[PDB]
């Protein structure tokens, strides 16, 4: 079962008690500075990440903008402010402006998939590949196909206040 | 008046004879690693730029994905991979995933304006401001009000194949 790391966590974003969820509050929280910390971009990674097999999970998401999630790399910059792409190691779907994206650079691509409430992340890192569907009727979302040469890492970001993103059994 | 300014620009873009026009190419140029130079983002400035006063141009912008268009401050970054956000000196429009946007950051805000043709920039340095219309009926596209301290600069960025920027009378 995945939870999110407490050490990673930009210190404005919330983390819920059973770390499950996160969303943005307006405190910037007094956190050790630990090397793995997103010291500015507002994410956080779980707690455990993967170097083989097929894995998989589920993200609750809110309606409102805000919100990415999917997998990084270990080695994705934590200090800065860093691209969110895919060279930089991240690949993610996005809710901006009311719309879906899978997040391509240096053109995002729209996914015109319609409203999503629950996203299953299908990471398969003997192929190469991560995949994302929607769980209502597990239509497919988006897929990257990548050259996985380290540990993956559950990605989640909150950027703006009244969204959340949230891990589902 | 305006002119693109070929030192300012990234070796990838294609620069019309007249220097009005850009548009996104397959090959590097060799050309002279000039400071001014963007040697990564994919953009151009105007030869000429702006420290008083109130001051307007127009832009013919093609209909497929890749352009931003705005203004920046000089002290824009030309090196490395930079982002495109107010914060980094840029307030533009951009054209990504058949959607029109305001660059605003950390997320960027729809215009949902419908189709552009051609978009009339209005610096006004006085009041500090940059304003878009769409020329066809003169409506308000966006309004970004800033706290200009240095000499501001037409930009131009064309990030994919396929689509133009072309500075019109
Ligand atoms: N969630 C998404 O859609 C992914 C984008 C996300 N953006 C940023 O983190 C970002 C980008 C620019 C400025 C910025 O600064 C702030 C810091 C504290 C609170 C609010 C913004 C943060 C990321 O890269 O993970
Ligand atoms: N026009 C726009 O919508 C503005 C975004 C624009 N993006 C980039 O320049 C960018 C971003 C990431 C990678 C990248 O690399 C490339 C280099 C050569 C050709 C293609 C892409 C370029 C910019 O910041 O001006």
């Amino acid at each position: 079962e995945l939870t999110l790391d407490p050490d990673t966590a930009n210190p404005r974003l919330i983390l819920s008690l059973d770390l499950k969820g996160v969303r943005l509050g307006e405190r910037a929280q007094d956190l050790p500075n630990h090397p793995c910390r997103f010291d500015t971009n507002t994410r956080v990674l779980a707690s455990c990440g993967f170097s083989s097999g097929r894995h998989h999970w589920e993200v609750e998401v809110g309606s409102k903008d805000g919100w990415a999630f999917g997998v990084a790399r270990e080695s994705v910059r934590r200090k800065g402010l860093t691209p969110f792409t895919p060279e930089e190691g991240v690949w993610a779907l996005q809710l901006n402006g009311g719309q879906y994206w899978a997040v391509t650079s240096p053109e995002r691509s729209p996914l015109s998939c319609g409203h999503l409430s629950r996203v299953r992340v299908a990471l398969d890192l003997e192929v190469g590949a991560v995949s994302f569907y929607a769980v209502e009727d597990m239509r497919h979302l988006y897929t990257f196909r990548v050259n996985f040469q380290e540990r993956v890492f559950p990605l989640f970001s909150v950027c703006s206040t009244g969204t959340y993103l949230r891990i589902w059994p």
